[PDB]
């Protein structure tokens, strides 16, 4: 029942399927009257360790065949030849088989990197014209969509297997293998915690764990003339695989009353979708002035949830793009939120989505229209979303219906009170505790309409003036802002 | 006359083009001193039973050919060969047609699951130097596009013949013979059903069903040691006589349409208001009428497209609707086909032409079709001329009155006895205004609340969506 990381489902039933059939003594076979399965396929992604598992269950399946390996350019030789070859390692094990066949005779063969001549030749020898059985072959490949579709059908390989990159349990299974061989011996890491590792990494191909533990263990080496694994987090990948701390740059402080009323909101928006059997799609919009911080709330309620899949959509990679392109994209990120029962998505910077622009006005259509239906558009009857959007103008989006379609509307509006800019200031900390009673001072009998990370950028821009300036200067800036 | 259930129209046609100038004995041929056809071949879908429908066609032909079969494989062993074989299987034919070449020796050669030298060679073989005729070899495949150019023209293989998309019925015959001989020895499965097994799928192979058993097997071995409900998940509740009515007056039409022969098409509009539920009632409509044929074309299937993929995409739904004797097809977000917005206007012209022009347009005749479409802007449409083109126009209506509303909470029953007595006494007399889902939506917003809070949030949000 060893080594091999994860793959418990997936490895009991490939395993049962492929094995067990032959394993039954001898009457349960005729009894089922099922000819036995040609071959098995596996395709996964690059550094999922698929050759390990390969050798693995070959030898599991016998004492010993025992395993034929065979070279990725397998038609090297061009004389004759390489033709011939192809149709020889088979040959070997179909001589054996004319010579004994009825039992007790299995020959394991293995193909890696699975045109002209050798499709057919290799087609041939796998089924049919006669017998050919009591031999099975496995190949192993990176992608699916390369390999030819004739082995696909059933028959000559009738299963063909996807591996996942590893769980957060298979992860910590992989990991675990490795830290368990360093746990027998003496030495060991105190800082690192399995289930730490665990938590922090999801992307991740095996390879990339095995990687970083040998990378962690020459650090280690680098020491003697978390600690490594933190390091090794902290580089090492590399790993080719939704980053909120992008998003809220700047802290949810509690600066107002309507920041916890937004919040609650979202909460009751949360537990709205949470069964929503009589609604499958919930959609929720953010109007706001601009510089309003509804986008670092909007993700701030992405990070609450916590739905097993959620997704930000960014207008950023959309740049440039064709207007059909992104379009594209956009679909694209649309099927992805299909796969989570209970999922959610950002919308952000709507307008700016839209690419629409005030004079005209002139706009496009297309991503309009991919907007529009979606909302109306359904997830699969089970499976449900949760859309979020943020606006900066409020009056056009009524305008084209998209105000219809929203299930619900939330504002976010610029403090109006001097005292609550007040209670913000001493939430970002930047000013002096003199400055605090002096802003304090001049709030009062003040109308203040700004924007947050408006307001971040004009504290910041006051500071760098020298001290008895500061003061002055934000204060007579706040009075031109206004 | 057997056996081959449906394809008896694409077969009277073929058998009789095939096999009738051949078998008028015999100055026919010379009075219509026409040459006899080399082959004929048929193009098909996967699942329609090709083999037997093949077997069928040469048994037919001769008393005894005596049937050839050719590998699918067909040129297998690459170093002389292959060549001598693909000459050779026509060489034979050849040999006894010259050794009586005048009368009366006709042979039968079939190829199953269709470069270089090869091309020639098969042309070279089907169609002179000299003569060659007296034989015929029929193809029969899955895909169009991948076989040959030199062979569709007319000639060598003059006609082809494209079979129908293939019959449940038949998957149903290749499923029949395996779940019989499961059947057949005592063990078997309860659960499986071949009415259940045929209508799941579609799409599959022949090869696919006893792959498919076999899959089964392999499950038992483990063990030993379209669709109309989606579109509309809620289901329909009746609060109103006009409610009813919609449906009564769209039963009407179907019967119209199906029963009576003068128009080929009517045309149904549903007129609402959104956020109206009317897209469901039409889809309803549809399922009511039972008819042979019914598709329901959805904008997010269409979603992204260019506008010539859209149009392209209902000339095809269209176009599938045509062949059937009858059908009804419900259009759905018709302004979003368009494309219309408020501002612009910007809208997509190409596609309102395609639908309007199609609306007006009839099948061929023998055959009819009815058509159905939501509309949230009537006025709008009216303004495009298109609603004009529309057969009948019907009007589906918000609710109005408290006691609509009531009538609807009780079909629905989410909220209590109690919660209900109080939504009564804070609407009942007042006047009311809000479509079905966006209220199937506020009670949810209003499960949410804690048990006392729900109807106070309720009432809030039935006094916002005013
Ligand atoms: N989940 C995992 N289980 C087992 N081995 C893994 C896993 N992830 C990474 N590996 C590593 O990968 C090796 C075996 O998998 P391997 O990388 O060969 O798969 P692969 O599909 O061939 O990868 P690639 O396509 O990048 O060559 C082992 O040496 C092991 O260290
Ligand atoms: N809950 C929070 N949500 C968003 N921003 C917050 C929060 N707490 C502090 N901040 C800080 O407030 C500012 C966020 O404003 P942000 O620019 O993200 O809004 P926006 O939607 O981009 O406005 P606009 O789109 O009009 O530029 C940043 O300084 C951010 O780091
Ligand atoms: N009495 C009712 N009549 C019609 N539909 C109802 C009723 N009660 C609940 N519903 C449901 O309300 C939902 C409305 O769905 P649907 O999108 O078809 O409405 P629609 O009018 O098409 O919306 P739109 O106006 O955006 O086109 C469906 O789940 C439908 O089954």
């Amino acid at each position: 029942k060893m080594g091999i990381g994860g793959l418990d489902k997936e490895f009991s039933d490939i395993f049962r399927r492929a094995f067990a059939s032959r394993v039954f003594p001898p009457e349960i076979v005729e009894q089922m009257g099922c000819k036995h399965v040609k071959g098995i396929l596996l395709y996964g992604p690059p550094g999922c360790g698929k050759t390990l598992l390969a050798r693995q269950i070959g030898k599991m399946l016998n004492a010993r065949e025992p395993k034929v390996v065979n070279g990725p350019e397998i038609l090297n030789k061009y004389v004759g030849e390489s033709e011939a070859n192809i149709r020889k390692l088979f040959a070997d094990a179909e001589e054996e088989q004319r010579r004994l066949g009825a039992n007790s005779g299995l020959h394991i063969i293995i193909f890696d990197e699975i045109h002209d001549t050798v499709v057919n030749q290799l087609l041939s020898k796998i089924d049919g014209v006669e017998q050919l059985n009591n031999i099975l072959v496995i190949g192993m490949t990176n992608r699916p969509d390369l390999i030819d579709e004739a082995l696909l059908r059933p028959g000559r390989l009738e299963v063909k297997m996807e591996i996942g990159l590893p769980d957060e349990k298979g992860r910590l299974q992989i990991l675990h293998i490795h830290t368990a061989r360093m746990r027998g011996h003496q030495l060991l890491s105190a800082d690192v915690d399995i289930k730490e590792l665990a938590v922090e990494t999801k992307n991740f191909s095996g390879a990339e764990l095995e990687g970083l533990v040998r990378a962690a263990q020459s650090t280690a080496m680098n020491r003697h003339i978390d600690f490594l694994a933190s390091l090794e987090n902290d580089i090492k990948p590399a790993f080719g695989t939704e980053d909120y701390a992008s998003y809220i740059m700047n802290g949810i402080i509690k600066w107002g009353d309507p920041v916890t009323r937004v919040l609650d909101d979202g909460e009751l928006l949360v537990q709205q979708t949470k069964n929503s059997d009589r609604t499958p799609l919930v959609s929720v919009l953010l109007e706001g002035p601009p510089h309003s911080g509804k986008t670092a709330l909007a993700a701030k309620i992405a990070e609450e949830s916590n739905f097993p899949f959620i997704k930000i959509c960014s207008p950023d990679k959309m740049i440039g793009f064709s207007e059909t392109a992104k379009c594209q994209a956009m679909k694209k990120i649309f099927d992805d939120a299909y796969k989570s029962q209970l999922s959610c998505v950002v919308v952000d910077d709507i307008e700016r989505l839209l690419d629409y622009v005030p004079i005209g006005p002139r706009f496009s259509n297309l991503v309009l229209q991919a907007l529009l239906v979606l909302l109306k558009k359904a997830p699969p009857q089970g499976r449900k979303l949760l859309i979020i959007g943020t606006t900066s103008r409020k009056d056009v989006l009524q305008e084209m219906e998209m105000l219809n379609a929203f299930s619900t509307t939330i504002h976010v509006p610029n403090i109006a009170t001097g005292e609550q800019l007040l209670e913000a200031l001493e939430l970002l900390g930047n000013f002096k505790d003199k400055e605090r009673t002096t802003i304090a001072q001049q709030v009062k009998g003040k109308k203040v309409w700004i924007g947050i990370k408006k307001l971040l950028m004009l504290i910041e821009m006051s500071l760098q003036m020298d001290p008895e300036y500061r003061v002055r200067k934000f204060l007579a800036l706040l009075r031109e802002e206004g």
